[PDB]
């Protein structure tokens, strides 16, 4: 199935690597791995729509895995101020973050998960822990936010996310984004283009307004404008991510996101902007093998196998 992990007849192990050359980027095109991988893009995607307008205050979700996963976000925030930049590309601290990380987080993800679900770990823990850069290269892309992505789809398919609301996910993205830049800033992380560092960020924050699209609070050429931006960077995905980009790039905005810019200038409507965005997706993440290069596969989540 698509939508859930065969629970208990399935099998969880440490992933591995798969796709290493084009004839392997092509298997990735059917396997179960990629159609689940779409299944929740989709599923996340359609659900954000319901929420045009997220309460920027909210802590917590009535769903118990919600819960559950900001708390784990959560610790590895403050493990961030327990490691502080060292001076320096990359910075170095970054490596020992990653190590205190890669310590304690199958630990935490023990603690988060209930008895019945603890050999699914290791399949849990890899997911979670490339969600947020590479220890070795120093730096950030849309394999890692895919992973983070990857994270999420998992749980839900073990059934922990039932009722899963649009708010739901502006929430667990919401905490993750904050993390994410505060790392790039804090330990100056490189590009691994649309966006430097983003591709899903832009999908769920165009999906946002895509049902009221004329009556959004800001049509797609409004993005160009700085203040308008500020104003909905806490309440919508494609504002926040813009506006980053304006407070670490310093060119006029045509010249340093030709993409964004060429997007704005010719796109009228937000439902439009999304699916552009989502067949973007599977281009310039599924199919591209530098990004998809590094997404692992075990045999429980996201399995290497056709059909």
């Amino acid at each position: 199935s698509l939508d859930r992990v065969d629970w208990p007849h399935a099998t969880f192990s440490t992933p591995v690597k798969r796709i290493f050359d084009t004839q392997t980027t092509l298997d990735f095109q059917s396997s179960l791995a990629i159609h689940r991988i779409k299944y929740h893009l989709h599923k996340y995607t359609t659900l954000i729509s319901h929420c045009s307008d997220p309460d920027p205050h909210a802590t917590a979700s009535s769903i118990a895995m919600v819960n559950g996963l900001m708390g784990v976000l959560d610790k590895l925030a403050h493990l961030i101020d327990e490691t502080p930049p060292l001076p320096g590309y990359g910075n170095l601290a970054c490596r020992e973050w990653h190590h205190k990380l890669d310590e304690r987080l199958p630990q935490w993800l023990q603690e988060m998960l209930p008895s019945e679900y603890h050999e699914v770990v290791p399949e849990l823990q890899y997911y979670l822990g490339n969600s947020f850069g590479s220890s070795t290269r120093l730096d950030y892309g849309t394999g890692h936010e895919l992973s983070f992505m990857a994270t999420v789809a998992a749980l839900d398919m073990l059934g922990m996310f039932p009722h899963h609301r649009g708010a739901d996910v502006f929430l667990l993205f919401n905490k993750y984004y904050t993390i994410m830049r505060r790392l790039i800033l804090t330990y100056t992380l490189e590009p691994a283009g649309l966006d430097d560092h983003f591709h899903l960020v832009y999908i769920l924050g165009s999906s946002q307004w895509q049902l009221l699209d004329a009556q959004a609070p800001l049509q797609p050429r409004e993005i160009l404008d700085k203040s308008l931006v500020r104003e909905y960077k806490d309440t919508n995905f494609y504002c926040q991510g813009i506006n980053f980009i304006n407070e670490v790039k310093m060119g006029p905005f045509e010249e340093h996101s030709p993409i964004l810019y060429d997007i704005a200038v010719t796109v009228p409507r937000w439902s439009k902007v999304c699916k552009g965005l989502l067949k973007m997706y599977s281009v310039e993440v599924e199919k591209k093998f530098p990004v998809v290069q590094h997404f692992w596969f075990g045999t429980g989540f996201f399995p290497w196998v056709n059909i």
